[PDB]
């Protein structure tokens, strides 16, 4: 076993994740091949085909049983350091992984930032909504 | 890095040489000491004890001119680590999680080792005690 928060590094783990996922045997992209790709199962009762890169925080919804979810992810985040990762885990140099699990958390922090903007522009067209609306 | 995988880490090894009556001038540094899988774990009869991280030979007596590795070597010969050449950081993860499982390892014989010689104790206090009642 590892560190629980090095995991999403594994696919077995990731693989793992998926479940009542409905692309399967015969689909393009299945737990297994989501899973090569980065990608984590994330169900919203809204949201049950949503999926993220574990590393660039990316999510994606509407998937059907013929996308590949490489060039799919290549698309939607061409900056990924993930995608240039062509070494299985057990084969990389605790210096090549420490490094990555450092983007990982920059690149997370990121992302709470983009999104904690995006719920500030979202409350902001709230107020300014609602001051119209006093105004008339 | 996690808290377990800690004791692999050179700096952290020599994070734990609290007192150690042996400093600058001496050849049993808490660098060169912690160079060679040591780590303090100091008690009341036994302040200056250390141990392998990986092997868990523990060894007392201390002397200013005493050289780690060898007392090490000399000690527990039976040590991956002592074989370990390279930089933490440029082990692979496959091998890297290979000592893991060879000091885990380690750690298991260490305790069964002990359960012997607990088991072995209680049987002498027992034998001897039934032997004096046939008397
Ligand atoms: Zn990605
Ligand atoms: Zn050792």
């Amino acid at each position: 076993t590892l560190p629980p928060a090095w995991q999403p590094f594994l696919k077995d783990h990731r693989i793992s994740t998926f479940k009542n996922w409905p692309f399967l045997e015969g689909c393009a992209c299945t737990p297994e091949r989501m899973a090569e790709a980065g990608f984590i199962h994330c169900p919203t009762e809204n949201e049950p085909d949503m999926a993220q890169c574990f590393f660039c925080f990316k999510e994606l919804e509407g998937w059907e049983p013929d996308d590949d979810p490489i060039e799919e992810h290549k698309k939607h985040s061409s900056g990924c350091a993930f995608l240039s990762v062509k070494k299985q885990f057990e084969e990389l140099t605790l210096g090549e992984f420490l490094k990555l699990d450092r983007e990982r958390a920059k690149n997370k922090i990121a992302k709470e930032t983009n999104n904690k903007k995006k719920e500030f522009e979202e409350t902001a067209k709230k107020v300014r909504r609602a001051i119209e609306q006093l105004a008339a």
